[PDB]
C-alpha cells in the first residue's frame, strides 16, 4: 500500500498478531510475568539493542538510513545497561545470561547491518516504535507485576527523555521512512526483513517460556 508503512502495516499484519499471542508475550500482557522473566526480557533487549546500535552508527550517513537517523532521541543501549546493573548487579556485564535465540536476533541485525543496510530500516522501525508505542502499558503492567523496591531504578528502558511527544515523534518517523527512495526490488526485501524482525522476537519469545519452565 503506497507508503512504505502503510505497506510494512499490511505484510507484518499476521506475524504481528502471532508475536502478541506467543506464549510469554500474552502472559507478559496478561500480568502473568516473574522476575526471573522479566529480567530475561531485558538481557535480551540489551543485546538487541547493543548490535542494532553498533549497525546504525555504522550507517547513519548512508542516504539508505540517514533520514531515520534519530541517535538522541531513541538511543537505548544506555538505558539498558542502567536497568541491568539494578538487575544483575554490578557485575552483570558477566553474569547476563545470552542464549541462542538472542544470539540469532544479533547475527540477523549484523548481517543486514554490514551487507544490506538498505534493510535496517526494517529492524529500526519494528523495535523502536514498537518498543516507543507499548512501552507505557507494559510498564505499569511491571510496576505491580515485580512490586519493586522505591530505589528508582530498573525501568529507564521504558522511558525516552529526549521524546517529549511520542505521537508526534512516531508521526515524523514515518514520514521518514516513507520518504526513502527505494527501488521495487529494494522495497520488497525490506518487507520480507520486518516479517523477519517479527519472527526473530516470536522465536525469542519461545525460547524465554522454554527457559522459565525447565
Ligand atoms: C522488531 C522489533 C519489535 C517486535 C517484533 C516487537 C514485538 C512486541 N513487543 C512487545 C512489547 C514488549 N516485549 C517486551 C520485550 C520483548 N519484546 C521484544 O520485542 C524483545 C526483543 C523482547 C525481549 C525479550 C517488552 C519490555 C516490551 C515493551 C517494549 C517497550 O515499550 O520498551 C509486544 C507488545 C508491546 C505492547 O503492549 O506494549 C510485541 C508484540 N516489538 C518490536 O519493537
Amino acid at each position: 500500500p503506497q507508503d512504505l508503512s502503510e505497506a510494512l502495516k499490511e505484510a507484518t499484519k499476521e506475524v504481528h498478531t502471532q508475536a502478541e499471542n506467543a506464549e510469554f508475550m500474552r502472559n507478559f500482557q496478561k500480568g502473568q510475568v516473574t522476575r526471573d522473566g522479566f529480567k530475561l526480557v531485558m538481557a535480551s533487549l540489551y543485546h538487541i539493542y547493543v548490535a542494532l546500535e553498533e549497525e546504525i552508527e555504522r550507517n547513519k550517513e548512508s542516504p539508505v538510513f540517514a533520514p531515520v537517523y534519530f541517535p538522541e532521541e531513541l538511543h537505548r543501549k544506555a538505558a539498558l545497561e542502567q536497568d541491568l546493573a539494578f538487575w544483575y548487579g554490578p557485575r552483570w556485564q558477566e553474569v547476563i545470561p545470552y542464549t541462542p535465540a538472542m544470539q540469532r536476533y544479533v547475527k540477523r541485525l549484523h548481517e543486514v547491518g554490514r551487507t544490506e543496510p538498505e534493510l535496517l530500516v526494517a529492524h529500526a522501525y519494528t523495535r523502536y516504535l514498537g518498543d516507543l508505542s507499548g512501552g507505557q502499558v507494559l510498564k505499569k503492567i511491571a510496576q505491580k507485576a515485580l512490586d519493586l523496591p522505591s530505589s528508582g531504578e530498573g525501568l529507564a528502558f521504558f522511558t525516552f527523555p529526549n521524546i517529549a511527544s511520542a505521537t508526534k515523534f512516531k508521526q515524523l518517523y514515518r514520514s521518514r521512512m516513507n520518504s526513502l527512495e527505494m527501488t521495487p526490488a529494494v522495497r520488497q526485501r525490506v518487507i520480507e526483513e520486518a516479517k523477519t524482525a517479527f519472527l526473530l522476537n516470536i522465536q525469542l519469545f519461545e525460547e524465554l517460556q522454554e527457559l522459565l519452565t525447565h
